[PDB]
C-alpha cells in the first residue's frame, strides 16, 4: 500500500531559470519546515523534483483539529479528549492538510498558490490513490442490483461531499426514472403516441421528483453534520484588489459582465446557421446529417468552452461560489442550446409551415413522423458517444502514450498518476441535468424512450466510478451544502417541458386550442406544484365577610 | 387618573344559583390569594359583583419577570438586576399578569377559564383606559399630515403587538397608494378609459408594494425582539381530547372540515339567486338596486358570520393560530364572495352576452358604461356606510342606552366600561384587503377612484383610532410575528388582479385574442414578481544538499 504519503507537490524545474528554481524551491522547503510538516524529496520525470509532505506532530494536528472544530460551532455549522469520541475521518484530515498548505501567512499557513504568488514554478498538489481499497470497491459495486446507504457514506468518508451528493443524486434519479418508463411503455403499447394523459403525468413526476429530491438534500446534509456550510464565505486567492477588506468595483465587473450578449448573439447565429444548412440538406436529400452532427459537436463545444472559462477569467468575482454559478450558467446555456435547438427548429418550425436555403440548393446542382424517428438516432447515437469517447478512449489513449531504488515501483506509480487530469464533478451533473430535460420536454414523443435511459442510468452509476477508478487522480476534498445552482436549471427545465409538451402534442395531432392547451398545461403545472409543496411540509377574612354582606 | 387597578373580573351572579355563585366567588378568591396577587371587592350594576385586582409582592413579579424571559431565551426569541437596564414596559406587565391569571394549576397560574371549567359564572377580564393618555393621543394625531415612527413606537408600549402591526400596515398602505393614485389621474385625463398600460402599472405597483411590506414587516418584527414568536405553539384552553400530551384523531377533524362544501354551495346559491334577480330588475326597469343592496348586505353579512363562526367552533383546533387561521380564511371567502360577484357576473357575462328571467318578469306585469357608472356607487355609496355604521351610530346608540362612596365617578367609569363590546383586530385586516383587492382588480375601469380611496384613508387612521378610543374597551396585549394569514390573501388578489384587468380590457373594447392577452399579463406579472424578489435580495540541512546535488 502507501508509505504513508499525504500530499504530494511536483514543482516542474524548467532549465532557463535554474537559480530562480533553486531560490523557490528553498523558499517552499522553509515554509514547510515552519508550519511543522515533515517533507521527503524524490527524483521526478521530466525535469521535476516530485516532494512528500505528511504531517509529523500529533499536537500540531489535534490543535489544528479543536481550532476548525470550534470555528465551525462558532458559524452555526455544528451544534484532545473529544477526538476519540469523535474520530478524525481521513476526508477531513486531507482537507485540513491541504487548508494548513494553501492558507497564506497571516492566517498561520504557508500560502504556495501555484498562480497569484511568487510561486511560478509548482503546478499541482495531489493525493495519492488506495489501489486495494479501489479494486474492493470496483467488485463490490459490480455484483449488487441496488445501493444502500452505506456505501454512500464510505464514499463520503473516502472523498468528501460533493463526490457524496453527487452519487446520492444520481441514484435518487435512478430510482424515480423507473415511473416514467412504466406510463412510456404502458402509453406506447395501448394509447399510441402523442398521448395527453402521458405528458401530465410526466409533469407531475417531474415537479414530485424535484421536491421529494429536495426535501432528501436537507436530510442529508442535516445528517452528515455539513448543513449551512454555504453560510460562510472563502476569499478566492486570484482575487484583486484596488484599495483597502479587499474592495473592487461594482463598475469593472458589470462593464466586463455586459459583454457576454455580444458573444450569446455571435454563438446563437454560429449554431444556428449551421443547423438550418443541415436541415435544409437533409430536406434537399430526402446518413450525412447524423454523421455530420456527430463529428461537429465536440469540435465546436470544446471552443465554446474555452471561450466561456476565458471570458468567466477576465471577470473578477470575490468568492470561490460566485464564480462557479456564473461558470455552471454558462456552461448551462451553452449546453442546452447546442443540444434543444435542432429539437426545437425540427418542431415548431418544420411542422407548423415549409424555400428561402432550398432554391439555392436546387440552383447549386412535411412528413410528422420526423419528430419521432429522428429522436431514435438523437437518443441512442448520443448513448453510444457518451459511451466511446467517455470512457474507451480515454484508456486506449492513456495505454499507448504510457507505451535507494528498493521501491521502484511506487515511484513509477506516482509519476503515472501526475500526469493525469484533476476530476471535475461539474460534467457529469451537466450531463444529468441534460437527460432530465429530455425526459421532461421531449418524453411525449417518444413515450418508450424513457425506459433506454434507465438502462444507461444503471451503468453510469458504476461507469462514472470507473472514471474516478482508473482515468482520474483523486480530487482534492471539499465541504458543500447543496448541489449547487442545479436546482434552478432543474426548475427551468422542468417548466419549459410543462410548457412545451402540450404544444407538441397540439402541433404533432387552431391558434386559439394552442393557447387554450398551453394555459391549462401551465395551470395544472403550478397548481400540482402548489398542492405538493404543501402536502410534503407535513411528513416531518375581610373579603369573604363583605362578599358574604352584599345579600 | 386610575387607581392603580391592574385588573377587572365581573363575575355576574345569577339569582337561581346564589349557593354556586357563593362557592365560587369564594373558590375564586382562594385561586387568586394563592397566587399572591391583592384583591378588592366593590358593588357591581345588574346583579354583578366587580372585583378589582394587582400585583402586590414585587419580589413575586419580578421572578415572574426573569422566568418568562429565560424561557423567551430557551425558545429563541431574544438573544433583579437586568429589570434597570431594560425597563419593564406597560404592555408585557399587562401580558404577564393576565398569562398568570389565566394559567392552570399545573404550570404554577390558576385557571380561570370563563368557558370550559367549572367558573360559569365569570364572562370577562379587562383592564382599564388612561383617560388623559387617550385624549392627549387623540389631539396628537388630529394635528400631523404624516405619522412618525415613534407615535407606532407608543402604541405598541401602550396596547402590544397586534395593534401595533394593524397601525403600520395601514400607514405603509396610505404611503404607497399615491403613486396609483397619479397614474390614475395621469391616465383619466389624458389616455381615457380602459387603458392596457394602467393595468401593467397597477400589477407592477402591487407586486412592489407586497414585497416592501414584507421586508418592512420582517424589519419591524427584528426591531421589537419579537421575530420568532410564532414558533411556539400556544395550547388552546377549549381544545378537547380523547386519549392521553392531549391528542385528537384526524378523522373527526376531517369528518366535520368536509361540512364546509355544503355551506359554501348554499351560499353561492343564495347570493347568485339575489344578485340575478336584482340584475333582471334592473335591465328590466332600464335607485332601486342600490338601495336594496345597501339594506340586505348587513342582514345576511351578519347571518353568514355567525354561521361560519358556529361551524368553526364545532371543529377542534390545537392550538389558537389555527383557529383564527380557519376563521380568517371562511371570514374572507365569505366577504369576497359578497363583495365581488355581483362585479363579476355585471363585466364577464352582462357585457359578453345578454332573458330566462326577463321574459319571467315581462309575463309579471349592452352599455359598455354600466362598469363605469355603476363603480362610482358601488364605491361611493360604500364608502359614506363605512362611515356610517362605523363611528356615528354605535356612538349614538350608546350615547341612547346610556341616557366609601367618595369615588362615585370610577365606578360609574367602570360601569359604563364593562358594558362595552371587546375590539377585535381581524375587521379592520379584512377592510383593507377588500380595498387593496378593489385597487388592485378593478382600477383600471375607473382610473380616478383609486384617488379616492386615498382620502378615506387618511380619516381611517384616525377614526378607526377614535374606534379605539371611545367606543371599545381596552384589548388584552398579545405577542404576534406577522399579520397572520393576510399574505396569503393579499398574494391571491394580485394574482387574479393581474389575471382580470387584461380580460377587463379587452373585453371593453376575439377569443385568441384575448386569451393572448391574459397569457402575456400573467407572465409579464410573473416575470416583474421574480425580478424585485431578486432584487430585493441586495439591498441588506538533508534537504537542501539533496536539491542542490540535483544538478
Ligand atoms: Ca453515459
Ligand atoms: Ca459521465
Ligand atoms: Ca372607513
Ligand atoms: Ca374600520
Amino acid at each position: 500500500s502507501n508509505f504513508g504519503v499525504d500530499f504530494v507537490i511536483h514543482y516542474k524545474v524548467p532549465a532557463a531559470e535554474r537559480d530562480e528554481a533553486e531560490a523557490g524551491f528553498v523558499q517552499l522547503i522553509r515554509a514547510l519546515t515552519t508550519v511543522g510538516l515533515a517533507t521527503e524529496v524524490r527524483h521526478g520525470e521530466n525535469e521535476s523534483l516530485l516532494v512528500f509532505v505528511k504531517v509529523a506532530s500529533p499536537d500540531l494536528f489535534a490543535k489544528q483539529v479543536y481550532r476548525a472544530r470550534l470555528g465551525d460551532w462558532l458559524h452555526g455549522v455544528r451544534v484532545a479528549q473529544a477526538l476519540q469520541d469523535e474520530p478524525v475521518v481521513e476526508a477531513e484530515r486531507l482537507r485540513l492538510i491541504y487548508l494548513m498548505i494553501t492558507k497564506p501567512h497571516n492566517e498561520g499557513g504557508a500560502g504556495v498558490t501555484p498562480t497569484n504568488a511568487k510561486w511560478k514554478h509548482v503546478e499541482s498538489i495531489f493525493p495519492l490513490h488506495s489501489h486495494s481499497f479501489n479494486k474492493e470497491w470496483i467488485k463490490k459495486w459490480s455484483s449488487k442490483y441496488t445501493l444502500e446507504q452505506t456505501d454512500i457514506d464510505n464514499i463520503r468518508d473516502k472523498f468528501g461531499e460533493s463526490v457524496a451528493f453527487y452519487f446520492a443524486f444520481l441514484r435518487s434519479y435512478f430510482r424515480f426514472l423507473v415511473i416514467p418508463s412504466a406510463f412510456g411503455f404502458g402509453a406506447w403499447l395501448l394509447l399510441g403516441q402523442f398521448s395527453y394523459l402521458y405528458a401530465l403525468l410526466c409533469g407531475l413526476w417531474s415537479v414530485v421528483f424535484f421536491e421529494y429530491w429536495k426535501k432528501q438534500e436537507v436530510d442529508l446534509a442535516v445528517q452528515w453534520g455539513v448543513r449551512g456550510v454555504s453560510s460562510i464565505q472563502q476569499s478566492r486567492p486570484e482575487f484583486e484588489w484596488e484599495h483597502e477588506v479587499k474592495v473592487y468595483p461594482p463598475m469593472k465587473r458589470v462593464k466586463t459582465q455586459l459583454l457576454q450578449i455580444p458573444f450569446a448573439l455571435a454563438c446563437v447565429v454560429a449554431l444556428g446557421a449551421l443547423i438550418v444548412t443541415c436541415n435544409s440538406l437533409e430536406v434537399f436529400i430526402n446518413f450525412l446529417p447524423t454523421i455530420f452532427l456527430v463529428i461537429g459537436t465536440p469540435t465546436i463545444s470544446g471552443v465554446l468552452m474555452g471561450a466561456a472559462e476565458k471570458l468567466n477569467a477576465m471577470e473578477n468575482y470575490a468568492t470561490v461560489d460566485a464564480h462557479d454559478a456564473a461558470l455552471i450558467q454558462k456552461q448551462f446555456v451553452l449546453n442546452f442550446m447546442t443540444s434543444y435547438m435542432a429539437l426545437f427548429f425540427t418542431a415548431f418550425v418544420y411542422i407548423p409551415f415549409g424555400h428561402p436555403f432550398l432554391n439555392f440548393w436546387r440552383a447549386t446542382a412535411i412528413n410528422p413522423a420526423r419528430i419521432s424517428n429522428q429522436m431514435f438516432y438523437f437518443t441512442v447515437t448520443a448513448q453510444i458517444v457518451n459511451f466511446a469517447t467517455e470512457v474507451v478512449v480515454p484508456y486506449i489513449k492513456q495505454q499507448a502514450f504510457q507505451k535507494h531504488e528498493e521501491e521502484a515501483e511506487f515511484l513509477q506509480r506516482v509519476r503515472e498518476e501526475c500526469t493525469l487530469e484533476e476530476y471535475d464533478v461539474s460534467g457529469d451533473y451537466r450531463e444529468m441535468v441534460m437527460q432530465f430535460g429530455y425526459v421532461a420536454m421531449f418524453s411525449v414523443a417518444w413515450p418508450l424512450a424513457a425506459c433506454c435511459f434507465l438502462v444507461n442510468n444503471w451503468v453510469e452509476l458504476r461507469s462514472d466510478a470507473l472514471k474516478i477508478a482508473i482515468s482520474s487522480r483523486r480530487p482534492i476534498p471539499w465541504r458543500t451544502d447543496s448541489i449547487g445552482p442545479w436546482l434552478t436549471a432543474l426548475s427551468f427545465l422542468s417548466w419549459l417541458g410543462s410548457i412545451t409538451s402540450s404544444a407538441i402534442v397540439y402541433l404533432c395531432s387552431k391558434a386559439w386550442g394552442l393557447l387554450l392547451s398551453i394555459l391549462f398545461a401551465e395551470h395544472f403545472y403550478l397548481v400540482v406544484q402548489l398542492a405538493v409543496r404543501f402536502v410534503l411540509s407535513k411528513l416531518d377574612q375581610e373579603t369573604i365577610e363583605i362578599g358574604r354582606r352584599m345579600i
